[PDB]
């Protein structure tokens, strides 16, 4: 292992990782510098081939790295425990570089039916290409992966844990340990969680991987990637990442270091008001259904106490209406912004029936779970009397 | 006034304040824009004649305004319950220039024995240049300001609340009471309060200053001045400001606008750790005393419960020994740094004595309460226990 | 296309193209606002809609669009007279996703033994897997490129133009005539040329890449990619864009629009210093070899005088010595820096042998050209004297 | 002393002064990084001590210094080969500090006519509280200079060069002799000239300011101001400005350093563009005057041409018409935008009258040379043609 000895909570993690004791880039500053640089420089050539035979470090060049952004790896790998992470320049970056650096041509893959939609896309259409097939399972059923891993010869399970937009949850231990006995790898992405309300690579995960542009940065400000783990598979990656070059501009990588400073404290309060706000409508007369590990109806709860601290600040639930009736809820709300994304200080409403699907025909949406009732809300970080009245008003409406 | 009527909490204010209803300079986005330009343009010198006839708005020229920044200016004054806010380069700079704006030349000013050390310089050396004479007295004596008020035809009663180092309170709506019976002005600091602490708006100040690079912007990675109040008073000072040109960038206004959509998690987690730790230290062996308006050893605990709901992040105490012993305690802390200002996520150590009156004698420091014991400290936002545990570590090898 | 009619001339273009007639983002400001979000709102889920039935606009989620990105995108795209440009996290990022987006599986390419050592890489370890197949012949060899556009089905020829680091040139007209003929596409990387130098859109290649990274931001501080062309072949990459999203931060592309309203102040300069400085360098005795377009001894100076009005601002020459040798120069060397990258106002130079090809041994070095000798520089925007003078200097303590 | 020896030329140095030979804030980048940060921390109280002792070095707090700003202060020492570089919030609050800093109370000073606004406004209504008596005479007016430098003590003699916005010019050498005989400091504020077009501390004066949000900044993005001069005066005004505390942002401090990469290259087409334009209006039938050192016709034309290598890219002329008619010209111009400020790649065109004078009657500003008539047009760095074009284009709609 860990950062440092007197610091033994997830907060004072966040917080000081990475840049307490030391930097790299020498500073009596308080903060980490934003080095705005395309290149670094060598004193000599004797130096430059110290350097190339290993016998001296260097970035380089600006697509293999950079001061103001190792710090920001070196932070989230403390709070995951990870052995080294890698940033990139988004949440799909980090997938998609990842899936075309692990997985062989060919090679099978398996994930689940909650998969997010552009990933779903990207190993639909994409990774076919290259033979690359694939098994897609429900969440829970596990002895779908069981058999899976049995007839073909699986390369990895990719899934995220919670799962959007119905927050399904899955045992990382447990699936880790049958994956493994068939030789699969295991990535789990944890950006519904967060590094504070679970620790994937502790239950098992090999990699897990985040979108920092939601709950990590926090701001709803920037846009990131992350994928933490060992040495020898983040490096895999990593090589991959400095020929796609999907790098991440100093400027961001300083956005979110400065967003982590809060991270505990802005989960903690999201973790509350998302909660206490779930029993309120899960025993609403207009709210039919509710999704959330936290409550007890959850599927996986079970699993959510077991592996989880918190549970999240996202909420879906189902209006007691139509497209248009549900609309009209939204519609009411005064608070949150009707947008995509989520896990920030400002709340966000969404459909996704069509902020996502829309371009499906009604079954084909329903095909999947998605119904015009479906309301994702991201709760913000704003006050929990002030929110929920708001909910409520605007329930009215309807 | 209020910004919403659906927003009804300090929390939901600081961050939707300035924003959530509309910004001047529309966008779909959901953070400000940081706008960098020095001038700006009109459409035809018809449109420019609008505007110099007050049919139009614009900022014309950077020294007079900035999109990005009003947004910031905006926001603070809908916490403060202000007409208007005026944000500059600093704290320093918000101090003077309303000083020099709102003190006549000859005019009186009056203040007590704690005022923060440069304000007292600048009113003992350049304000004299002026013909404005002084009176300082005991920030508890509400006596001798009665006398003042009535002796000499004081212009504006000026300090802070809490006080630097020793917290001292005052009794704002009293002292405001007082003032106006007599004419004169009432400007209060609430550095080390916050506008979330307290309103010295509400108790009866006309004018309330802070320096925005503490608590409000949080992360000790941006400085700035704050002065809210009516328009008739601001708008006053506004216009020495765009004589004297201390502007603030467009960039450290965004810094702060972000810094405080946590503002409210943060002082709160400060008010706990603060108060809690205070008591720790009050009741050990090695700690001789401890300022902290939330004690109830407090000279003006009475008035700070009445007139505050937190009490800050700054705790101040004297440890049992000498310069170099009480060196040799915050030599021995881990988390802090050894380092000025305070109200940020990272904790913060500092002697009053070497950091700020080593130019003067033994004697003429004492002279003024500060003693080679005195230590200041600004309490971050890491866990409480982390904290605690370094604290009583450290005091162990004193 | 032309952007505005009383704009004639590349500088006034580079300068005003993308905001004097408007932003999108509406401001009296001079520059263009910095718009940090991840996502965009929408005031009711009717508007959301209309949006979705392309009745509305909205970039709606970041890594789909921004405000102060798409005016570095038109500004581009008026420069080189194109009909849409993209933007990237970085050159590697440019050529990848292109690649993958326009190339099918199994299909074939074809490019010039000079290309780009890390799209080399790309192109005969990653896209084989693809099914993909390429033919690699010389920027000369016209003929190869006609049997190569029979024999097989060609998809795409790719090439830069100058080449790096012999700055080789390729008939942009004649090879597109050829391609066309036989359906294939083309595709030309003129990061040395700039859309100054040369307007390959115009002497008919499809697509025309830069890397941003180097002439067009020119101050050594930021990454980006670049790739315009006509709408119906940049869409179709946008779109592969939007799924392994390696987005360009807000922040960079200000950096870049920032850098480029000198881009032609710059580019003038560098290209006179490059040529005489090159003219300088081969008449010297110690200097064996020297690659330019300006000059008269370059294999294409014709094609160079035909399709440039500017020859770029890098020099390529080979000292008379060894590795060792060579490298006593540019250690002598005072005002560039010893690094990879160019284009910037700071003046670089670099061995190719030792920090591009220092994994190879000096055999599999020499198999492509490279030797210990060849010298790279980058020429900077520094006084041609200040720069004449050094480099005599240097040339004498071998 | 100078900064290089290997570096003999202002091009060379206001790129790598300040930073080619060293930083400060240790790097392997090729550009300075930007330090965000409000404090400064020591390792243990010992090594504050020795700072406090003088016998280490530490900015200590953010409002006392920066690393990424130092390097703009040293940048600029350069140029202007002074001892020391003091920077600020804006060019207004480099004037205000220095006037109040420098001039004791009661003491007198001289400036012409033509002064800055702004800051006669300020030497009128402020200065005189502390009993600072002023003298204003003509730029041209030696005789003046001479009979005030005899009759009342002068402290300083304060004016511009060229001047605004007739560019009228003083004699730095000559009355910097007269000055220095009595004991008078001579200050000249080089904004319209530039370090590159005139050497003011070479000339004799002893301290030269700018408001680099003109030219040395040069991309209309940004406020800052100026002092260079001898450390033991520079040093006198660096303390008073720790007490008024108009501290520089970092960020600014940077986008100012960046714009110093070309700030030769933008000077020259600016010098160039605005006096050949000079002439070809003053062959205008339809331009009653023109206003530019460079032109024969100018009253110090022969001042100018003996203390500048260049004119400036500013030129002042009046049109022959009226209020409404001048309005109808710059009205039909297409490349400047109507604005304040001036020294940036965008052109900028204002009417003095409307725009800082509108608050005056027809015969207070006839009072002092400004008429419906005049124009002020600040040259970008656009085509000399498009430029040329535009205007003459709108001078036939008159
Ligand atoms: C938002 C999100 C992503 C995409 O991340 P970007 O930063 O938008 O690329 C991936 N996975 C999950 C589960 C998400 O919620
Ligand atoms: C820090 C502080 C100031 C000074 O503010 P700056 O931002 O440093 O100028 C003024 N008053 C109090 C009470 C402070 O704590
Ligand atoms: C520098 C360069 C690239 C790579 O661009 P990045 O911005 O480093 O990814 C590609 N092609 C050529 C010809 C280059 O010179
Ligand atoms: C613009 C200008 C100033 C004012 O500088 P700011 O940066 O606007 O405060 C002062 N003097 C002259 C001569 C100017 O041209």
């Amino acid at each position: 292992m860990k950062y440092a000895s007197f610091l033994n909570s997830d907060g004072s993690v966040a917080i000081h990782a990475g840049e307490r004791l030391g930097r790299g880039i020498v500073t009596d500053a308080i903060t980490t510098p934003v080095v705005n640089t395309s290149a670094y420089f060598f004193n000599k050539t004797s130096e430059l081939i110290d350097f190339k035979e290993k016998r001296r470090a260097s970035f380089e060049y600006g697509r293999y790295g950079n001061p103001t952004t190792v710090v920001l790896e070196e932070k989230i790998s403390a709070l995951e425990g990870a052995e080294s992470t890698l940033l990139m320049a988004s949440g799909m970056c980090a997938s998609t570089v990842m899936l075309l650096a692990l997985v062989p041509a060919g090679g099978h893959i398996v994930t689940t039916t909650d998969c997010y939609r552009k990933t779903r896309i990207f190993i639909e259409t994409i990774l076919p290409k290259m033979g690359i097939t694939a098994t897609v399972i429900d969440p829970a059923d596990v002895g779908a992966l069981e058999l899976a891993l049995n007839q073909k010869k699986v390369n990895l399970f990719f899934t995220e844990s919670p799962t959007n937009p119905f927050l399904r949850c899955v045992d990382i231990e447990l699936v880790s340990k049958l994956c493994h006995e068939k030789g699969a790898l295991v990535c789990i992405d944890g950006t519904f969680a967060t590094p504070l309300n679970q620790k994937a690579l502790a239950l098992g995960a090999d990699l897990v991987l985040h979108s920092a542009t939601k709950f990590l940065g926090g701001h709803n400000d920037v846009l990131a990637g992350c994928i933490s783990g060992p040495l020898k598979l983040v490096s895999e990656i990593r090589n991959l990442h400095h020929i796609l070059g999907g790098a991440l501009n100093p400027n961001a990588a300083y956005l979110i270091i400065r967003g982590m400073k809060t991270l505990h404290l802005r989960v903690q309060q999201q973790n509350s008001t998302a909660l206490r706000m779930a029993e309120i409508l899960e025993a609403h007369p207009k709210v039919r259904h509710v999704y959330y590990p936290g409550l007890q109806s959850h599927p996986e709860h079970h699993i959510a106490k077991k592996q989880m601290t918190g549970f999240g600040g996202a909420v879906s639930f189902e209006v007691d209406g139509d497209l248009l009736t549900t609309a009209k809820f939204v519609d009411a709300l005064k608070i949150p912004y009707i947008a995509p994304s989520f896990g920030g200080c400002e709340s966000i409403v969404d459909q996704p029936a069509i902020m996502s699907y829309w371009d499906l025909s009604q079954s084909d949406r329903a095909k999947y779970g998605i119904m015009d009732n479906l309301v994702r809300f991201s709760f913000g970080v704003e006050d929990f009397d002030d929110l929920k009245a708001d909910i409520l008003q605007a329930l009215d409406s309807i």
